[PDB]
């Protein structure tokens, strides 16, 4: 059986619901898997689906205040681009 | 400090580059956030950065294989919409 949800929450689904979900798939003894971003985890365990990361399209925010903070925002820009991560 | 970007890896961000990711905001005294799926954390923290969770808009897939996967489809079914996560 497999069946495909979009997420509907503001909130998407943080850890609390995450949790709420993953006691509800160990109340049963099938092989439950949840498929996301590319990776396939189980769904009894909470450290799989905390482990889905940020998506391919993702848009995300970064923030640096203090003494070397130009030196912070040069050197993440620069990682996320050498990884092919972001831009 | 702050900029937007746009994640372009087809892996999106996981575990192995979020902790990339993490070291190069770790070797810097600035304080340094990532906003995200409605949460900013600390991108010095490994735990923060992955407890951002699955955004709204995501597409997850649920299976099921075994002995009670009918009432296994079931509860998650239940429990994605009880708590208005995903449909």
């Amino acid at each position: 059986a497999e069946k495909t949800f979009k997420v509907v929450s503001d909130s998407g689904i943080h850890a609390r619901p995450a949790t709420i979900l993953v006691q509800t798939a160990s109340k049963w003894n099938s092989e439950i898997q949840l498929e996301y971003n590319g990776k396939t985890v189980n769904l009894k365990s909470i450290m799989g689906v905390m482990s889905l990361g940020i998506p391919k399209g993702a848009t995300i925010k970064i923030t640096a205040e203090g003494a070397d903070a130009a030196e912070a925002m040069a050197a993440l820009t620069d990682t996320l681009a050498k990884e092919g991560l972001a831009e």
